[PDB]
């Protein structure tokens, strides 16, 4: 209309748009000056300017609110409320109005002012990328929600057995003596807490409920002892970590299982359970970690790549001065570019020789030869622009950097006032990325790399705008409300806060990095409320298991002489070293000399090395050593299977000359971590671990140069960490720690001059706490450390640097970024292999598909025995009764289970148990008459056939089993223990598996996880003899480091230790999981008090390797995992 026709010109006019985003970034703006800590009730004046701004913007909003309403209309497909962000437009719009009206009222009420936080929001729709990135999310979230139920499912299951086994047992401390009696002087708390205020609690263990740690295992006290008072211990206080981990409720349950699912604080909440219950509770956490942790998370990535897959090609199917002559042969010699290249290469080196305290001599050859280098890439820079002049010069940049480099170093030489030194220092690294000219490879790696980011991008400005939007969130709502309370006089706000938007957003980073969030959970939601966990809940699911779902799926579409016996030789020797296995899981470093056992190992060690080399030799006289083709050592596993034999004999030979031992020990050392590594032969001598192997290494070659590239980010972010970072990595540790600035008043007050483990003061120093902080695993400490830093010899102080985080952050998302690389090109890698054989068999497959097809046909009616019961008095139950009409009462009595199972916690009145025992009794009568209408319905055979009504009466069995038993609970016929009835009870649990046969994607998805078995048991099996080599050398290396008080431990706290093969076994899995494994790997690298040789061995060597080696491996392993799965996903996809 005419009305409509004076505006729509402008609606549609580009600078509209501009000028709406010009406005959505002053709110963006003005949203991210808030100071809750400051800003109290706008007495001031940027905040009164804040508000001004704030007025201006929602006049503008409601403006073009109101005016593309007069140009579209209400309630149509082409009218204003057409797409979903006009109707969220719609919403920010009332929602404001709504608060600035309130605000009229004197109703503040700063819960609708919150709502703030959406406004950025709308900048999705002015960003067309945005737009189509966020529509392409939107329109594949719903095909999620079979793995959302899955989610649902393993939550519901582990919170009933967790609320029903461990129900307010938190909440037990060691008591003192009931009836205490005291001369005076009131001090003692109550129970016992090690540290003040429950820092870390002392769950006791109730008579009758067999835990681990009862009361009797308090350290005594060092006056007199007065821990050994605390005699008895009952179930009532606050429970741990200030109300934040317990069992009560199920909310609590599923907050702690979803702590156990992001892995973080996994080992501490296990020994709570541990030690207030039982010891077998490590068997619940192993399958909640096997399961969530491992097949739930995963099979989210899985499920989100593949459908952002089919979703691209969904839409896709819509559409669908003579010497300058002689001079250039020095130049273009293919050998002289290799003579500077080991010019910048020794330069490299020559940067990375630079530690701390670095002798005054070495340095000076340094500045030397840093001229003499220079000089020769100022010489390289005029010969190779006079032979070839300026034009030519100028045609490849790479000679534009170069020049830069070398006038920044010429620079830097004449610089020697001021200014150069410092910073110009800092740019000698960018010679090392003069490389790139060299290998060729590389370039089109980089140039891959370049083609991917081309659509990170967007992305990344999404990622921002995620951050941008939770970090205002938690400003709103967390704000000023974290401060810790006071130790030294005043109350010291916390590191990881809200209190400003800098911090906001870093604190976000880090929860989305699943680093130490459990932390900021429990002082979040201990301070404004237990409801606050959803706010963590929805950042770390959305960003974490979406948005990063989002990204790897965007870059895997982006890139996309005698006889011979040998009949069962192979399994006889087979079972032989499964024993040897069973004999290497004993040899701990706690069997004294002259043992039983020892003797046994000696032994058997003789047995077996004789065995090995008799079959060695029958595999050597069948072949020869290498005495023509075919012979023994052409093949890998065979020179493995001699070199094993030969160190087993040569370790023989000079433990027989044990007679003189000095100074071969370490041979001695060496030799038993290789009788360590033996247990291996288990991949020859077995076809799905060698094959599995074999598909190992095939995909471990593409994504080499990306290794490679991984490497030399991680050598030079080494470089510039010992540039920025030489020796302010020390801190006087002491009671007070205050007051103080340099190390002198730290020996004047003789605190400590405590020295970080993950420092950067060597580079192989740098290169350890580089891979802590790419493994996302206490990088937090080492970031601290990082800002804290000041000088050489003075005390670090809280954020003294805050520009560090550039560094620490960046180096963060770099390495993930070549990780998200790794993981893709892995991916691709495999889709090449399995795509080539996939055709061949499956048009094969397809030729008897439709065989299959013909036997249906062949299936129309076998005259079934249906009228067999009709006029039989089951007239209305094999019909009237068998169709989905009656399957929808029983979905719903099975879920009125689920919300009756769901409302058991500690102390629940007795009305309500009694309610719930009604409840059951209702259920189990309808399970019994489902039961048996089935059974009158048809024969005993589909009673079988089925596979399904097997299950259903299993349960009926049970639960009839159960009510009964309670029933023997009310006339206490025969006195039943409690165990039996607890038990029964959890296993009311498995009344929630009915719910499988409705839920066909649940039941499509998992069969698809079902057809992986091949690939993924044998992964499984590899994975596990890795942690079987990993946990003996372990056990041989480490298990003399003690744990004790003189010894303070940070990862191996109880049952962590490497002390028996178990107990190295446990820890294995736990680095396995990146759950304070640099934590672990702290206490191993540790100088004692001369108590041990090892702690002055060369531990400091070897522990970085073991670790590093261990978390790479079992990483790439489970990656393999994951990747098969994905395959069978996106086949099953394409039948
Ligand atoms: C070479 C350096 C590559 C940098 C990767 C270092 C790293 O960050 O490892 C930790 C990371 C665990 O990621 P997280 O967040 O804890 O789950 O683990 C990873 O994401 C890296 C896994 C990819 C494997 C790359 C190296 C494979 C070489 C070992 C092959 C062993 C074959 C047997
Ligand atoms: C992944 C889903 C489909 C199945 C999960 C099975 C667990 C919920 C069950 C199987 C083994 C059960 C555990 C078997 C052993 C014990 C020891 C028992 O300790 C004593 O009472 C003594 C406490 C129950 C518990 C932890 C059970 C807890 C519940 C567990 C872990
Ligand atoms: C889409 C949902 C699932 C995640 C998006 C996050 C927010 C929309 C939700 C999740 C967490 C919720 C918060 C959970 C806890 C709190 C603390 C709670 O604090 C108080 O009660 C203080 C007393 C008062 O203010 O009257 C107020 C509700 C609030 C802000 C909730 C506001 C709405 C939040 C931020
Ligand atoms: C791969 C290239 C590009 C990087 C440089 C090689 C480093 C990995 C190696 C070679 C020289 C080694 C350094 C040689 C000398 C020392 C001094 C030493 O400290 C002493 O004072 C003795 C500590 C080890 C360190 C820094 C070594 C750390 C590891 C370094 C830097
Ligand atoms: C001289 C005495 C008093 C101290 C001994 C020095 C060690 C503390 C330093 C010197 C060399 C350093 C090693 C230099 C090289 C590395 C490789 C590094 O491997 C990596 O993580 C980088 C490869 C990658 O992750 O991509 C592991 C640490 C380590 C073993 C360093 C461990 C610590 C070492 C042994
Ligand atoms: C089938 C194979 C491939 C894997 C199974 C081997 C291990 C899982 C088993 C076999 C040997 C067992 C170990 C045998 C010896 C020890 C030392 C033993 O220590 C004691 O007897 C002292 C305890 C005390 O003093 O109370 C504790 C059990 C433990 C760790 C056992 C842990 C479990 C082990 C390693
Ligand atoms: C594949 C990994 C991640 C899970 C395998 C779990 C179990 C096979 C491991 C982990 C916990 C270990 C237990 C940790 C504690 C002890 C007590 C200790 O002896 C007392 C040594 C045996 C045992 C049962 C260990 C036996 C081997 C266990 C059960
Ligand atoms: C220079 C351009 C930058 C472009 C941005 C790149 C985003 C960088 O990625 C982050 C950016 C900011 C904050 C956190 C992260 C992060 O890495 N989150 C996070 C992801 C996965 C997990 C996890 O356990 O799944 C395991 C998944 N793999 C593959 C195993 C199967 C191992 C990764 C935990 C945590
Ligand atoms: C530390 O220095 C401050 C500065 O005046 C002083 O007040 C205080 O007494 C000193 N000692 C301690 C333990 O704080
Ligand atoms: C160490 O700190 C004290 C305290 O201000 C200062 O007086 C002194 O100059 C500093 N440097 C030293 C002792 O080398
Ligand atoms: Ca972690
Ligand atoms: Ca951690």
């Amino acid at each position: 209309t005419s009305p409509r026709n004076w505006c729509i010109k402008m609606v549609c006019n580009p600078w509209f748009e501009c000028v709406s985003m010009l406005v959505i970034l002053l709110n963006c703006v003005t949203l991210g000056m808030y100071q809750p800590c400051d800003d109290m009730d706008c007495l001031s004046d940027r905040c009164k300017i804040l508000q001004v701004f704030d007025d201006f913007i929602f006049i503008f909003f409601a403006m073009e609110m109101v005016l593309k309403m007069v140009a579209l209309g209400i309630f149509g497909k082409k009218c204003y409320l057409g797409d979903t962000w006009n109707r969220l437009d719609f919403f920010i719009v009332m929602a404001g109005m709504v608060e600035y009206s309130l605000d009229l009222q004197n109703i503040n009420l700063s819960a609708i002012r919150t709502v703030r936080v959406l406004r950025p929001l709308k900048a999705i729709n002015r960003v067309p990328s945005m737009r189509i990135l966020v529509n392409l999310l939107l329109d594949t979230l719903p095909m999620l929600g079979n793995v959302l139920l899955l989610c649902f499912f393993v939550f519901f299951i582990f919170g009933i057995i967790g609320v029903q086994l461990w129900a307010g047992l938190l909440r037990n401390r060691c008591f003192l003596e009931e009836n205490f009696t005291i001369q005076g002087d009131v001090a003692l708390p109550p129970y016992y807490q090690p540290e003040e205020d429950d820092e870390m609690p002392f769950i006791c263990s109730l008579s009758g409920d067999n835990g681990i740690m009862g009361c009797h295992e308090i350290p005594p006290l060092k006056c007199v002892n007065w821990n050994r008072y605390y005699n008895v211990c009952r179930t009532g206080s606050a429970n741990p970590h200030k109300g934040a981990i317990n069992f009560d409720n199920i909310g609590y349950a599923w907050i702690v299982i979803f702590q156990v699912i992001t892995l973080e604080g996994w080992v501490e909440i296990m020994y709570y359970v541990m030690d207030a219950h039982s010891f077998y509770n490590f068997i619940y956490f192993i399958l909640l970690i096997i399961v969530g942790s491992f097949f739930m998370i995963n099979l989210c990535l899985v499920v989100i790549a593949t459908q952002f897959s089919e979703t691209k090609q969904r839409e896709h199917r819509l559409m669908l001065r003579e010497t300058r002559a002689k001079l250039r042969g020095i130049v273009d010699s293919k050998y002289f570019n290799r003579g500077i290249m080991m010019a910048i290469l020794v330069n490299t080196v020559s940067m990375g020789i630079e530690h701390h305290e670095q002798p005054e001599e070495l340095t000076n050859i340094l500045e030397i030869c840093n001229v003499v280098f220079t000089s020769m890439f100022a010489l390289e820079m005029i010969l190779k622009l006079a032979a070839f002049g300026l034009f030519d010069y100028l045609r490849n940049p790479y000679n534009i950097f170069d020049s830069i480099i070398v006038i920044i170093s010429i620079w830097e030489i004449v610089g020697q006032a001021d200014g150069g030194l410092s910073v110009l220092r800092t740019f000698r690294l960018l010679r090392v990325l003069k490389l790139v000219r060299f290998m060729p490879a590389l370039r089109r790696q980089l140039v891959v790399l370049m083609k991917t980011m081309d659509n990170v991008a967007t992305f990344c400005m999404l990622l921002m705008l995620f951050i941008f939007i939770f970090s205002i969130l938690g400003m709103h709502i967390f704000g000023c409300k974290f401060s810790l309370r006071t130790d030294t006089g005043d109350t010291v706000p916390d590191r990881k806060n809200f209190d400003s938007l800098l911090w906001a957003i870093v604190t976000v980073f880090q929860i989305l990095t699943q680093e130490d969030w459990n932390v900021v959970l429990y002082n979040g939601m201990a301070s404004t409320s237990p409801w606050a966990s959803l706010y963590f809940v929805a950042l770390m699911t959305f960003g974490n298991y979406v948005l990063f779902n989002l990204l790897v799926a965007i870059l895997v579409e982006g890139f996309q002489q005698t006889i011979i016996a040998h009949k069962l030789f192979d399994y006889v020797v087979l079972a032989f070293i499964f024993l040897n296995c069973i004999t290497i899981a004993l040899e701990r470093p706690q069997i004294e000399a002259g043992s039983t056992e020892r003797i046994f190992l000696t032994v058997s060690n003789y047995i077996f090395t004789a065995i090995f080399v008799g079959e060695m030799t029958l595999k050597v006289v069948s072949l020869g050593l290498y005495f023509g083709e075919q012979a023994y050592l052409r093949s890998s596993w065979n020179v493995l299977d001699g070199f094993l034999v030969f160190v087993s004999i040569i370790d023989i030979v000079v433990s027989l000359a044990s007679a003189g031992g000095a100074k071969i020990l370490g041979v001695l050392r060496v030799l038993r971590l290789l009788r360590t590594l033996r247990p291996l032969r288990v991949i020859s001598r077995a076809p799905g671990l060698k094959l599995v192997v074999e598909t190992l290494i095939s995909s471990l070659k593409p994504i080499g140069n990306i290794v490679l590239i991984c490497c030399a980010f991680f050598i030079i972010f080494g470089i510039l960490g010992v540039q920025l970072f030489k020796g302010k990595f020390y801190h006087c540790l002491g009671v007070d720690t205050r007051n103080i600035t340099n190390r002198s008043d730290c020996m004047a007050a003789n605190y400590r001059w405590v020295h970080h483990k993950y420092n950067f003061d060597n580079l192989g120093q740098a290169l350890m706490s580089l891979f802590v902080l790419a493994s996302k695993d206490g990088w937090v400490n080492i970031m601290y450390n990082g800002l804290d830093a000041v000088a050489v010899d003075q005390q670090p102080v809280t954020n003294h640097n805050p520009w560090m985080l550039l560094y620490f952050i960046s180096f963060l998302l770099i390495v993930s970024f070549f990780v998200l690389n790794m993981f893709v090109g892995v991916v691709v890698e495999n889709f090449h292999k399995c795509r080539q054989h996939q055709e061949a068999e499956e048009a094969r497959r397809r030729e008897e598909k439709r065989l299959r097809r013909l036997e249906k046909k062949r299936r129309k009616a076998q005259r079934l025995p249906y009228y067999a019961t009709y006029c039989h008095t089951r007239l209305l139950i094999h019909s009237m009764c068998t169709s989905h009409y009656l399957d929808i009462f029983i979905t719903f009595i099975i879920c009125l289970n689920v919300v009756t199972m769901s409302l058991e916690h500690y102390n629940q009145p007795t009305s309500l148990e009694t309610a719930l025992k009604y409840c059951n009794y209702m259920f189990t009568t309808v399970f019994v008459l489902e039961a048996v209408l089935k059974l009158v319905a048809f024969g005993l055979r589909r009673f079988f056939k089925d596979r399904w009504n097997q299950l259903d009466l299993a349960i009926v069995l049970l639960s009839v089993m159960g009510i009964t038993l309670e029933e023997i609970e009310i006339n206490a016929a025969l006195p039943i223990n409690p165990t039996i009835i607890r038990i029964m009870r959890v296993l009311r649990i498995a009344r929630v598996l009915k719910l499988l046969k409705m839920a066909t994607g649940m039941r499509a998805l998992l069969d698809t996880v079902v057809q992986a078995l091949p690939q993924v048991g044998n992964l499984g099996l590899l994975f596990m003899l890795l942690f079987f080599i990993y946990a003996a050398l372990g056990v041989e290396l480490f298990g003399k480091l003690v744990c004790n008080d003189e010894n303070p431990c940070e990862g191996m706290s109880r049952h962590a230790t490497f002390e028996n093969f178990g107990m190295a076994f446990l820890t294995l899995f736990q680095v396995s999981t990146g759950d304070n494994w640099n934590g672990i790997m702290k206490d191993t690298l540790r100088d004692c008090t001369h108590d041990e040789r090892s702690c002055l061995s060369s531990l400091q060597f070897v522990s970085p390797l073991y670790f590093v080696s261990f978390v790479l491996t079992a990483q790439f392993v489970l990656i393999n995992v994951v990747v098969a799965v994905l395959m069978k996903h996106l086949d099953d996809s394409n039948k």
